[PDB]
Protein backbone atom coordinates (compact mmCIF):
# COMPACT_ATOMS: atom_id res chain seq x y z
CA UNK A 1 0.00 0.00 0.00
CA UNK A 2 0.81 3.55 -0.03
CA UNK A 3 3.72 4.51 2.37
CA UNK A 4 2.89 5.91 5.82
CA UNK A 5 4.78 6.29 9.39
CA UNK A 6 4.98 8.07 12.56
CA UNK A 7 7.87 10.38 11.62
CA UNK A 8 9.45 12.37 9.04
CA UNK A 9 7.22 13.63 6.00
CA UNK A 10 4.61 10.72 6.35
CA UNK A 11 3.62 11.41 9.83
CA UNK A 12 0.40 11.15 11.47
CA UNK A 13 -0.95 15.25 10.95
CA UNK A 14 0.17 13.72 7.24
CA UNK A 15 -2.01 10.66 6.79
CA UNK A 16 -5.15 12.06 5.39
CA UNK A 17 -2.85 13.89 2.10
CA UNK A 18 -0.44 10.68 1.39
CA UNK A 19 -3.10 9.58 -0.52
CA UNK A 20 -6.64 9.24 -1.82
CA UNK A 21 -7.60 5.92 0.06
CA UNK A 22 -6.46 7.53 3.56
CA UNK A 23 -8.39 10.67 3.56
CA UNK A 24 -10.75 9.94 6.36
CA UNK A 25 -7.33 10.48 8.72
CA UNK A 26 -8.04 13.89 8.24
CA UNK A 27 -11.45 14.78 7.38
CA UNK A 28 -13.25 11.90 9.91
CA UNK A 29 -14.94 13.04 12.91
CA UNK A 30 -15.26 9.50 14.35
CA UNK A 31 -11.61 9.15 14.63
CA UNK A 32 -9.34 6.91 17.19
CA UNK A 33 -7.63 7.45 19.76
CA UNK A 34 -9.43 9.71 22.03
CA UNK A 35 -8.49 10.98 25.59
CA UNK A 36 -11.38 9.79 27.94
CA UNK A 37 -11.86 12.95 29.74
CA UNK A 38 -16.03 13.25 30.58
CA UNK A 39 -18.00 9.95 30.68
CA UNK A 40 -21.75 8.97 31.05
CA UNK A 41 -22.55 6.58 33.89
CA UNK A 42 -24.46 3.27 31.86
CA UNK A 43 -25.32 -0.13 32.08
CA UNK A 44 -22.67 -2.21 29.99
CA UNK A 45 -23.44 -5.08 28.68
CA UNK A 46 -21.19 -7.81 29.97
CA UNK A 47 -18.03 -9.13 27.80
CA UNK A 48 -17.80 -12.83 28.05
CA UNK A 49 -14.20 -14.17 26.48
CA UNK A 50 -13.52 -17.14 25.06
CA UNK A 51 -9.42 -17.29 24.00
CA UNK A 52 -7.55 -20.45 24.65
CA UNK A 53 -4.21 -21.66 23.95
CA UNK A 54 -2.94 -21.75 19.89
CA UNK A 55 -0.98 -21.74 17.18
CA UNK A 56 0.10 -18.09 16.26
CA UNK A 57 2.69 -16.19 14.24
CA UNK A 58 4.53 -13.04 15.54
CA UNK A 59 5.20 -10.57 12.87
CA UNK A 60 7.30 -7.14 12.37
CA UNK A 61 4.97 -5.36 9.62
CA UNK A 62 7.61 -1.89 10.14
CA UNK A 63 4.55 -0.10 12.40
CA UNK A 64 4.10 -2.59 15.37
CA UNK A 65 4.71 -6.19 16.44
CA UNK A 66 1.71 -8.18 15.56
CA UNK A 67 0.47 -11.40 16.82
CA UNK A 68 -1.86 -13.30 14.12
CA UNK A 69 -4.54 -15.79 14.50
CA UNK A 70 -4.68 -17.85 10.71
CA UNK A 71 -7.55 -20.53 12.80
CA UNK A 72 -10.48 -19.67 14.28
CA UNK A 73 -11.41 -20.42 17.94
CA UNK A 74 -11.07 -17.44 19.73
CA UNK A 75 -13.95 -15.41 20.71
CA UNK A 76 -15.53 -12.56 22.53
CA UNK A 77 -19.16 -12.26 22.94
CA UNK A 78 -21.02 -9.22 23.69
CA UNK A 79 -24.39 -8.20 23.88
CA UNK A 80 -25.54 -11.73 22.05
CA UNK A 81 -22.62 -11.46 19.11
CA UNK A 82 -19.69 -13.19 18.39
CA UNK A 83 -16.75 -11.54 17.75
CA UNK A 84 -13.25 -13.62 16.42
CA UNK A 85 -10.02 -12.51 17.55
CA UNK A 86 -7.64 -12.24 14.29
CA UNK A 87 -4.52 -10.12 15.62
CA UNK A 88 -3.59 -8.38 18.62
CA UNK A 89 -0.45 -5.93 18.45
CA UNK A 90 1.02 -3.05 20.50
CA UNK A 91 1.56 0.76 20.73
CA UNK A 92 4.17 2.35 22.62
CA UNK A 93 3.80 4.65 24.19
CA UNK A 94 -0.08 3.96 24.86
CA UNK A 95 -2.42 5.77 22.21
CA UNK A 96 -5.53 6.40 24.03
CA UNK A 97 -5.26 8.41 27.54
CA UNK A 98 -7.47 8.70 30.54
CA UNK A 99 -8.05 11.72 32.22
CA UNK A 100 -4.84 13.27 29.72
CA UNK A 101 -2.31 10.14 31.18
CA UNK A 102 -0.31 8.38 28.53
CA UNK A 103 0.66 4.80 29.50
CA UNK A 104 3.94 3.00 28.67
CA UNK A 105 1.91 0.63 26.36
CA UNK A 106 -1.62 -0.27 24.57
CA UNK A 107 -2.26 -3.60 23.62
CA UNK A 108 -5.40 -3.75 20.80
CA UNK A 109 -6.89 -6.74 20.77
CA UNK A 110 -8.71 -6.85 16.84
CA UNK A 111 -11.98 -9.35 15.84
CA UNK A 112 -14.36 -9.57 13.32
CA UNK A 113 -17.81 -10.77 13.13
CA UNK A 114 -19.71 -12.79 10.85
CA UNK A 115 -20.94 -9.33 8.64
CA UNK A 116 -16.78 -8.18 8.61
CA UNK A 117 -17.59 -5.80 12.01
CA UNK A 118 -15.01 -4.83 13.47
CA UNK A 119 -14.53 -4.69 17.52
CA UNK A 120 -11.14 -3.42 19.61
CA UNK A 121 -10.59 -4.68 22.61
CA UNK A 122 -7.74 -2.57 24.45
CA UNK A 123 -5.26 -3.19 27.57
CA UNK A 124 -3.40 -0.64 28.76
CA UNK A 125 -0.42 -0.82 30.74
CA UNK A 126 1.34 0.78 33.49
CA UNK A 127 5.50 0.79 34.09
CA UNK A 128 6.01 -1.90 36.67
CA UNK A 129 7.32 -5.29 37.00
CA UNK A 130 8.63 -7.72 34.14
CA UNK A 131 5.31 -8.86 32.66
CA UNK A 132 5.99 -12.71 32.82
CA UNK A 133 3.24 -13.74 30.46
CA UNK A 134 4.51 -11.72 27.05
CA UNK A 135 7.78 -12.76 27.56
CA UNK A 136 6.80 -15.76 24.95
CA UNK A 137 6.23 -13.02 22.52
CA UNK A 138 9.00 -10.81 23.61
CA UNK A 139 11.53 -13.71 22.95
CA UNK A 140 11.07 -14.26 19.35
CA UNK A 141 10.18 -11.11 18.41
CA UNK A 142 11.73 -10.13 14.84
CA UNK A 143 13.75 -7.62 14.96
CA UNK A 144 13.65 -6.38 11.49
CA UNK A 145 10.37 -6.53 8.90
CA UNK A 146 9.47 -10.18 8.79
CA UNK A 147 7.23 -13.31 10.41
CA UNK A 148 7.53 -16.01 13.05
CA UNK A 149 5.63 -19.19 13.74
CA UNK A 150 5.51 -19.52 17.68
CA UNK A 151 6.32 -22.87 18.12
CA UNK A 152 4.84 -23.25 21.36
CA UNK A 153 0.88 -22.44 22.19
CA UNK A 154 -0.40 -19.10 23.68
CA UNK A 155 -3.15 -18.21 25.42
CA UNK A 156 -4.58 -15.10 25.13
CA UNK A 157 -6.80 -14.93 27.90
CA UNK A 158 -3.37 -14.83 30.21
CA UNK A 159 -3.42 -10.90 29.08
CA UNK A 160 -6.68 -9.95 30.03
CA UNK A 161 -7.21 -8.99 34.07
CA UNK A 162 -9.93 -10.89 35.97
CA UNK A 163 -12.27 -7.95 35.82
CA UNK A 164 -13.52 -6.96 32.42
CA UNK A 165 -15.66 -3.62 32.96
CA UNK A 166 -14.91 -1.34 30.18
CA UNK A 167 -15.24 1.82 28.84
CA UNK A 168 -16.99 2.29 25.53
CA UNK A 169 -17.01 4.30 22.34
CA UNK A 170 -17.45 4.32 18.49
CA UNK A 171 -14.11 4.90 16.71
CA UNK A 172 -11.79 4.29 13.66
CA UNK A 173 -8.83 2.43 13.00
CA UNK A 174 -6.01 4.12 14.44
CA UNK A 175 -3.71 3.50 11.45
CA UNK A 176 -4.76 4.44 7.76
CA UNK A 177 -6.94 4.15 6.08
CA UNK A 178 -8.77 5.03 9.24
CA UNK A 179 -12.17 3.57 8.94
CA UNK A 180 -14.59 3.94 11.05
CA UNK A 181 -17.32 2.33 12.09
CA UNK A 182 -15.11 -0.23 14.80
CA UNK A 183 -16.44 -0.49 17.95
CA UNK A 184 -13.70 0.29 20.93
CA UNK A 185 -13.92 -1.38 24.25
CA UNK A 186 -11.46 0.09 26.67
CA UNK A 187 -10.44 -2.27 29.70
CA UNK A 188 -10.43 0.19 33.10
CA UNK A 189 -8.03 -2.37 34.95
CA UNK A 190 -4.70 -2.15 34.03
CA UNK A 191 -1.49 -4.40 33.20
CA UNK A 192 2.02 -3.98 33.78
CA UNK A 193 5.11 -4.18 31.96
CA UNK A 194 8.66 -2.86 32.55
CA UNK A 195 10.67 -0.53 30.69
CA UNK A 196 13.11 -2.94 29.17
CA UNK A 197 10.13 -4.34 27.71
CA UNK A 198 8.64 -1.42 26.17
CA UNK A 199 12.39 -0.31 24.80
CA UNK A 200 12.73 -3.65 23.00
CA UNK A 201 9.27 -2.97 21.17
CA UNK A 202 10.38 0.58 20.30
CA UNK A 203 13.68 -0.90 18.96
CA UNK A 204 12.22 -3.54 16.72
CA UNK A 205 9.20 -1.17 14.98
CA UNK A 206 11.71 1.92 14.32
CA UNK A 207 10.16 4.61 16.57
CA UNK A 208 7.27 4.99 19.40
CA UNK A 209 4.31 4.17 17.00
CA UNK A 210 1.32 6.09 18.85
CA UNK A 211 -1.40 8.48 16.51
CA UNK A 212 -2.50 11.60 18.20
CA UNK A 213 -5.59 11.98 20.24
CA UNK A 214 -8.25 13.16 18.35
CA UNK A 215 -11.73 15.02 19.01
CA UNK A 216 -14.44 12.89 20.26
CA UNK A 217 -16.82 16.00 18.50
CA UNK A 218 -20.35 14.43 18.52
CA UNK A 219 -19.11 11.15 20.94
CA UNK A 220 -19.99 10.29 24.57
CA UNK A 221 -18.02 7.34 26.00
CA UNK A 222 -20.04 5.19 28.39
CA UNK A 223 -18.98 3.95 31.54
CA UNK B 1 1.73 -34.54 23.39
CA UNK B 2 2.24 -30.35 24.78
CA UNK B 3 5.28 -30.06 27.21
CA UNK B 4 4.29 -30.18 31.31
CA UNK B 5 5.79 -30.36 34.34
CA UNK B 6 6.61 -29.43 37.60
CA UNK B 7 9.37 -27.13 37.49
CA UNK B 8 9.84 -24.18 35.39
CA UNK B 9 7.36 -22.76 33.42
CA UNK B 10 5.24 -25.71 32.61
CA UNK B 11 4.58 -25.80 36.32
CA UNK B 12 0.69 -26.64 37.75
CA UNK B 13 -0.25 -23.46 37.86
CA UNK B 14 0.10 -23.07 34.03
CA UNK B 15 -1.14 -26.39 32.87
CA UNK B 16 -4.61 -25.00 31.92
CA UNK B 17 -2.85 -22.95 29.72
CA UNK B 18 -0.36 -24.94 28.04
CA UNK B 19 -3.14 -26.58 25.44
CA UNK B 20 -6.85 -26.54 25.58
CA UNK B 21 -7.16 -30.45 26.06
CA UNK B 22 -5.60 -29.31 29.83
CA UNK B 23 -8.44 -26.78 30.70
CA UNK B 24 -10.31 -28.54 32.86
CA UNK B 25 -6.82 -28.09 34.79
CA UNK B 26 -8.06 -24.85 35.46
CA UNK B 27 -11.25 -24.45 35.24
CA UNK B 28 -12.10 -27.90 36.90
CA UNK B 29 -14.33 -27.69 40.61
CA UNK B 30 -13.84 -31.56 41.18
CA UNK B 31 -9.86 -31.65 40.88
CA UNK B 32 -7.52 -33.84 42.61
CA UNK B 33 -5.41 -34.26 44.99
CA UNK B 34 -6.88 -32.70 48.30
CA UNK B 35 -6.36 -32.27 51.89
CA UNK B 36 -8.79 -34.53 53.58
CA UNK B 37 -9.89 -32.57 56.52
CA UNK B 38 -13.44 -32.97 57.29
CA UNK B 39 -15.38 -36.33 56.77
CA UNK B 40 -18.76 -37.41 56.90
CA UNK B 41 -18.70 -40.71 58.85
CA UNK B 42 -20.60 -43.58 56.31
CA UNK B 43 -21.36 -47.12 55.83
CA UNK B 44 -18.63 -47.71 52.99
CA UNK B 45 -18.38 -50.69 51.10
CA UNK B 46 -15.65 -53.35 51.35
CA UNK B 47 -13.33 -53.43 48.78
CA UNK B 48 -12.09 -56.75 47.08
CA UNK B 49 -9.09 -57.16 45.68
CA UNK B 50 -8.05 -60.42 43.56
CA UNK B 51 -4.22 -59.50 42.37
CA UNK B 52 -1.37 -61.94 40.86
CA UNK B 53 2.10 -62.82 40.03
CA UNK B 54 1.89 -61.16 36.76
CA UNK B 55 4.33 -59.69 34.00
CA UNK B 56 4.76 -56.72 33.96
CA UNK B 57 7.06 -53.35 33.01
CA UNK B 58 8.58 -51.13 34.68
CA UNK B 59 8.56 -47.62 33.11
CA UNK B 60 10.30 -44.29 33.75
CA UNK B 61 7.96 -41.79 31.49
CA UNK B 62 9.59 -38.50 32.98
CA UNK B 63 6.51 -37.63 35.14
CA UNK B 64 7.04 -40.86 37.17
CA UNK B 65 8.21 -44.49 37.29
CA UNK B 66 5.08 -46.12 36.47
CA UNK B 67 4.70 -50.18 36.57
CA UNK B 68 2.30 -51.52 33.59
CA UNK B 69 0.19 -54.08 33.13
CA UNK B 70 0.02 -55.17 29.88
CA UNK B 71 -2.79 -58.13 30.52
CA UNK B 72 -5.64 -58.06 32.28
CA UNK B 73 -6.23 -60.03 35.62
CA UNK B 74 -5.69 -58.12 38.81
CA UNK B 75 -9.10 -56.86 39.50
CA UNK B 76 -10.60 -54.94 42.39
CA UNK B 77 -14.63 -55.20 43.28
CA UNK B 78 -16.28 -52.94 44.94
CA UNK B 79 -20.32 -52.77 45.66
CA UNK B 80 -20.56 -55.37 42.50
CA UNK B 81 -18.73 -53.32 40.14
CA UNK B 82 -15.06 -55.22 38.76
CA UNK B 83 -11.96 -52.80 38.01
CA UNK B 84 -8.67 -54.16 36.15
CA UNK B 85 -5.54 -53.02 37.01
CA UNK B 86 -3.91 -51.27 34.09
CA UNK B 87 -0.60 -49.52 36.53
CA UNK B 88 0.49 -48.14 39.10
CA UNK B 89 3.31 -45.19 39.94
CA UNK B 90 3.96 -42.98 42.53
CA UNK B 91 4.70 -39.47 44.05
CA UNK B 92 7.01 -38.05 45.62
CA UNK B 93 5.79 -36.30 48.16
CA UNK B 94 2.33 -37.28 48.32
CA UNK B 95 -0.25 -35.33 46.81
CA UNK B 96 -2.75 -35.91 48.82
CA UNK B 97 -2.62 -35.02 52.10
CA UNK B 98 -4.24 -36.00 55.80
CA UNK B 99 -5.12 -33.36 57.72
CA UNK B 100 -2.51 -31.11 56.14
CA UNK B 101 0.29 -33.53 56.58
CA UNK B 102 2.11 -34.45 53.54
CA UNK B 103 3.64 -38.32 53.30
CA UNK B 104 7.14 -38.82 51.74
CA UNK B 105 5.75 -40.91 49.06
CA UNK B 106 1.78 -41.69 47.30
CA UNK B 107 1.38 -44.71 45.25
CA UNK B 108 -1.39 -44.93 43.07
CA UNK B 109 -3.16 -48.14 41.41
CA UNK B 110 -5.38 -46.91 38.15
CA UNK B 111 -7.79 -49.42 37.29
CA UNK B 112 -10.71 -49.15 34.79
CA UNK B 113 -14.15 -50.63 34.29
CA UNK B 114 -15.76 -52.25 31.59
CA UNK B 115 -17.00 -48.72 30.42
CA UNK B 116 -13.53 -47.15 30.64
CA UNK B 117 -14.32 -45.34 34.26
CA UNK B 118 -11.52 -44.42 36.25
CA UNK B 119 -10.94 -45.46 40.05
CA UNK B 120 -7.51 -44.71 41.74
CA UNK B 121 -6.89 -46.94 44.91
CA UNK B 122 -4.08 -44.51 46.81
CA UNK B 123 -1.72 -45.78 49.42
CA UNK B 124 0.43 -43.47 51.94
CA UNK B 125 4.05 -44.13 52.88
CA UNK B 126 5.33 -42.91 55.90
CA UNK B 127 9.30 -42.57 56.76
CA UNK B 128 11.01 -45.32 58.57
CA UNK B 129 12.14 -48.57 57.65
CA UNK B 130 13.36 -49.82 54.18
CA UNK B 131 10.52 -51.61 51.95
CA UNK B 132 11.16 -54.69 50.69
CA UNK B 133 8.44 -55.64 48.20
CA UNK B 134 9.88 -52.35 46.95
CA UNK B 135 13.25 -53.36 46.32
CA UNK B 136 12.16 -55.76 42.79
CA UNK B 137 10.46 -52.81 40.83
CA UNK B 138 13.56 -50.04 42.85
CA UNK B 139 16.64 -51.83 41.81
CA UNK B 140 15.70 -52.17 38.21
CA UNK B 141 14.17 -48.38 37.91
CA UNK B 142 15.20 -46.19 34.90
CA UNK B 143 17.48 -43.24 35.95
CA UNK B 144 16.05 -42.11 32.67
CA UNK B 145 13.54 -42.21 30.26
CA UNK B 146 13.04 -45.94 29.12
CA UNK B 147 11.13 -48.67 29.73
CA UNK B 148 12.73 -51.79 31.09
CA UNK B 149 11.11 -55.40 31.16
CA UNK B 150 10.77 -56.99 34.98
CA UNK B 151 12.50 -60.64 34.33
CA UNK B 152 10.37 -61.57 37.60
CA UNK B 153 6.22 -61.91 38.10
CA UNK B 154 5.31 -58.96 40.38
CA UNK B 155 2.29 -59.64 42.75
CA UNK B 156 1.04 -56.00 43.76
CA UNK B 157 -1.22 -57.46 46.49
CA UNK B 158 2.42 -57.43 48.21
CA UNK B 159 1.73 -53.79 48.08
CA UNK B 160 -1.45 -53.17 49.71
CA UNK B 161 -2.06 -53.28 53.77
CA UNK B 162 -4.11 -55.93 55.63
CA UNK B 163 -7.05 -53.14 56.45
CA UNK B 164 -8.63 -52.04 53.81
CA UNK B 165 -10.55 -49.66 54.93
CA UNK B 166 -10.61 -45.78 52.74
CA UNK B 167 -11.14 -42.38 52.47
CA UNK B 168 -13.86 -41.72 49.62
CA UNK B 169 -14.04 -39.03 46.96
CA UNK B 170 -15.06 -38.35 43.63
CA UNK B 171 -12.21 -35.87 41.74
CA UNK B 172 -10.00 -35.91 38.91
CA UNK B 173 -6.69 -37.63 37.80
CA UNK B 174 -3.79 -35.07 39.11
CA UNK B 175 -1.88 -34.72 35.49
CA UNK B 176 -2.88 -33.14 32.77
CA UNK B 177 -5.67 -33.47 30.90
CA UNK B 178 -6.80 -33.28 34.98
CA UNK B 179 -9.95 -35.55 33.60
CA UNK B 180 -12.88 -36.00 35.77
CA UNK B 181 -15.16 -38.13 36.86
CA UNK B 182 -12.63 -40.65 38.87
CA UNK B 183 -13.40 -42.11 41.61
CA UNK B 184 -10.88 -42.16 44.71
CA UNK B 185 -10.01 -44.52 47.18
CA UNK B 186 -7.22 -43.71 49.70
CA UNK B 187 -6.20 -46.35 52.05
CA UNK B 188 -6.27 -45.34 55.96
CA UNK B 189 -3.52 -47.73 56.52
CA UNK B 190 0.14 -46.64 55.65
CA UNK B 191 3.12 -48.59 54.11
CA UNK B 192 6.80 -47.26 54.73
CA UNK B 193 9.82 -46.22 52.67
CA UNK B 194 12.84 -45.34 53.83
CA UNK B 195 14.78 -41.56 53.27
CA UNK B 196 16.69 -43.48 50.72
CA UNK B 197 14.11 -44.85 48.49
CA UNK B 198 12.32 -41.59 48.36
CA UNK B 199 15.29 -39.88 46.81
CA UNK B 200 16.37 -41.99 44.33
CA UNK B 201 12.92 -41.82 43.13
CA UNK B 202 13.68 -38.52 42.79
CA UNK B 203 16.93 -38.45 41.40
CA UNK B 204 15.33 -40.72 38.39
CA UNK B 205 12.13 -38.82 37.54
CA UNK B 206 14.15 -35.01 37.74
CA UNK B 207 11.98 -33.17 40.52
CA UNK B 208 9.01 -33.95 43.20
CA UNK B 209 5.83 -34.67 41.64
CA UNK B 210 3.39 -33.71 43.21
CA UNK B 211 0.67 -31.44 42.23
CA UNK B 212 -0.64 -28.99 44.83
CA UNK B 213 -3.91 -29.77 46.30
CA UNK B 214 -7.06 -28.58 45.43
CA UNK B 215 -10.56 -27.48 46.76
CA UNK B 216 -13.15 -29.60 47.79
CA UNK B 217 -15.98 -26.99 46.70
CA UNK B 218 -18.95 -28.75 47.12
CA UNK B 219 -17.12 -32.17 47.40
CA UNK B 220 -17.47 -34.57 50.85
CA UNK B 221 -15.18 -37.17 52.07
CA UNK B 222 -16.64 -40.17 53.65
CA UNK B 223 -14.64 -42.59 55.87
ZN1 LIG C 1 -3.53 -0.58 17.23
ZN1 LIG D 1 -0.68 -40.40 40.27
Amino acid sequence: HTHWGYTGHDSPESWGNLSEEFRLCSTGKNQSPVNITETVSGKLPAIKVNYKPSMVDVENNGHTIQVNYPEGGNTLTVNGRTYTLKQFHFHVPSENQIKGRTFPMEAHFVHLDENKQPLVLAVLYEAGKTNGRLSSIWNVMPMTAGKVKLNQPFDASTLLPKRLKYYRFAGSLTTPPCTEGVSWLVLKTYDHIDQAQAEKFTRAVGSENNRPVQPLNARVVIE
